[PDB]
């Protein structure tokens, strides 16, 4: 099965300052001879499931907030929040699209520095 | 781990009839003291990833139609589309987000008998 590792497992950035998350897959995920990649990033808040961010690893799901964008191909992927908000805690995962089921990254716990 | 099982892995009806997925956890989803099951619903288009459709087993994302609906309780769930259209063929997967990170069922393909 396809391995998805995520680096760091948690992080804490001051408000307003840039975090970044990185995803490891253990298969390339280029979509035949296409440009693009069945790689996505979820946001999960506590007690809720996870919820789409971004698709085909850069595109923006409609209705989130440009400070979130996400970076890569193959088997390499970044997602960046360019200023951290108080609304932004929460966990990152990262999910390739290539199995059916989709399976999740390890995901990253990304809070507010004191 | 969880093992999350559908019910049928595809299915079709005609426009407009009722379309109904079973899904069970070996895991009981079911926090008694909340009343609330870690289990959601969620649909996924051809190339795309999932989407989120239902929350806590019954919750609609907003923005989701009424004819979709969930039920069920513990480790029985069951999606229920009462009256089938065109934009909801597609591939249904439930999610429990009992364990970090979540975990999908196999997947249900929902297709139009016409
Ligand atoms: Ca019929
Ligand atoms: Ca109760
Ligand atoms: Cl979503």
């Amino acid at each position: 099965d396809i391995v998805m590792t995520q680096s760091p497992d948690s992080l804490a950035v001051s408000p307003g300052e840039r975090a970044t998350i990185n995803c490891k897959s253990s298969q390339n995920l280029l979509d035949s001879s296409f440009d693009t990649n069945t790689l996505a990033w979820y946001q999960q808040k506590p007690g809720q499931p996870p919820k789409l961010l971004i698709y085909w690893a850069s595109s923006r799901e409609s209705g989130v907030p440009d400070r979130f964008s996400g970076s890569g191909s193959g088997t390499d992927f970044t997602l960046t929040i360019s200023s951290l908000q108080a609304e932004d805690v929460a966990v990152y995962y990262c999910q390739q699209y290539y199995s059916t089921p989709p399976t999740f990254g390890g995901g990253t716990k990304v809070e507010i520095k004191r």
